[PDB]
């Protein structure tokens, strides 16, 4: 009855926008910028966030902040969270997985000489672990249907990717969320 | 039916100490290094970790990782995420607020310079943002009970102040859970 | 001589050193990785080709002598080609203000969306960092008239400031609250060496 | 003259300076914010006192002239106290090694339990490291017999190195399997003025 706020970049808000393509839930795509920090400045003033930080989802009057707070609440709405205690655990714990190498892609580049270290010791690692955790379990991270770890995982290789899958699980899981009809389509129509 | 496995620090396991503190569980609490480096590594030889860090939680056969991840599952279980679905979002919220104030801490220190940053303007920034909060809800952040999000919040300070309370919500709020009789007879057991 | 610098296709830690051999007019190779290529191949394939002493770059080979470490190479040049300062003093304060533009500049490519850290970064640390310039260009009024850091005459430090203050503007908005700083960032880039490597850069 | 170092009372950035002083015996007044009182405190009236350029500590005073960033003063001071090279590559040399010095000592300094990079800190950053120094001191083979870096005598890189490994060795633990670095580290521990500095602090 929604708007997402945040800047003209993917970010920390991709994930979201990847959740409402996927489950088809329409929205407002609000991106600063399209004087990007005039404009911030400006919606801080407007709205009520409570760290001044974006994302921001608003839902009719309510004001939602924090990523990873906003993802795991629709996921448990809309049924892509885990089907038991254990299951709801293992996805939580594997998107913190993913948040903790995301943070890593994040902080390397040129200018910090990192860049060889993240290709070469820290991304393989990690990899690694997302490949066994996928053979642990027409490729799921928990249980048999899709959990908002899954889409984690697909978007965090998909930004990687854009920058700089040895994989076999990992690989295939990849193409399999980049096929889901809904992701496909946001995937091709996106800037 | 429990043990936690970390470093002999607080560090991130400490929350879950203070919730098991809180509900008054039973668990042995185990210290590596009390050659910790050595006795990790053999730990991870020896335990099935999904990521290679610690803290774990194990309860039973059952292997837990990834701190946050442990903290929700646990105050699900025991009634401290909020009794609504936006209250257990906002406890949520808060938490995700609290880890990056947290992790900022974490990254200040002298030799970086970043110390007067922190002191001046960081921290003062996010003690405002929570002291509003507190204004907004014989002290919660959520609801009319006790949820981790007041633990977190009182465990963040603490520890900052180890190192390193113009915030007369937020002194009284911490003030309030230091004295809570579980808390306080394990702070003043505490090394 | 036979000059290669050899580095990534971006500015990086190499642009200083370019400044100086614009500003300097000396000939060399500019050799950059990933210009078509896969940059990682291709720096990979030139650390097991040349003996580097820390597998990094940026790298400056003048012959078959192998210079690295990019502040080391600036100080190198700067003290050959007498753009370091005239005096045991002038000349540490060149150092200095240089060592206080690696901070900021670290600072800057530390900076980014996802660590949410923009706002602070332009909002706090820049103006204090361009307040702390300011304050220096005052210090030397003044022989200003020009504009220079340290004495009378352009030394590696009025390069570096230039360079970092470019660089941010590469990616983030205005100086309008720092008219020292922003004339002499002018200055330096109207310099002719300098304006004409920047126009065909 | 009088020369004060101000910083606060830890190792931190001005260790190496203080190492310097005992080096070559130089009498100065080591200052250190929080000795008993609030570190911070200090640090702010210190400021409010001391015209500093950026607002940051160390300090070395001399006479009435204040001189910062601890880089710049280390390469001060060993110009003037000649431990920085006898030829323009020598010199090069001990700048560069320096630098790589600043690099690792930086991740030392960012490394933590709550940031869970310890393991890869000792695991594969230090190691690494660890093995670009010892391949540094190789090539001095070569003059050594006594462990330099460059050249056939001591320069600050030397002390640089030492005081890393030293301050690394406070906070965590062997380097077994780099036998020319470990010399060199206790080579330069007993070097008598040092090691009597190293025993009283």
């Amino acid at each position: 009855d929604i708007v997402l706020y945040y800047f003209d970049a993917r970010g920390k808000a991709e994930l979201i926008r990847l959740i409402f393509a996927y489950l088809g839930i329409e929205y407002t795509d609000k991106r600063f910028g399209v004087d990007a920090f005039v404009e911030f400045k400006n919606f801080k003033k407007e709205k009520d966030t409570p760290f001044e930080q974006v994302p921001i989802l608003q839902i009719g009057d309510l004001i939602l902040a924090q990523s990873q707070a906003i993802v795991r609440y629709l996921s448990k709405k809309y049924n892509i969270c885990g089907e038991s205690e254990l299951n709801e655990f293992y996805a939580d714990m594997i998107f913190c997985g993913v948040q903790d190498i995301h943070y890593k892609f994040n902080n390397t580049n040129l200018f910090k000489q990192n860049e060889t270290t993240f290709l070469n010791e820290d991304l393989p690692k990690w990899s690694g672990y997302f490949e066994k955790l996928l053979k642990k379990n027409d490729y799921y991270f928990v249980g048999n249907n899709l959990t908002y770890a899954d889409l984690a995982v697909f978007n965090l290789y998909d930004d990687i990717e854009t920058k700089y899958l040895n994989f076999p699980l990992l690989k295939a899981h990849n193409e399999f969320i980049s096929n889901l009809p809904n992701i496909k389509n946001y995937i091709t129509n996106r800037k």
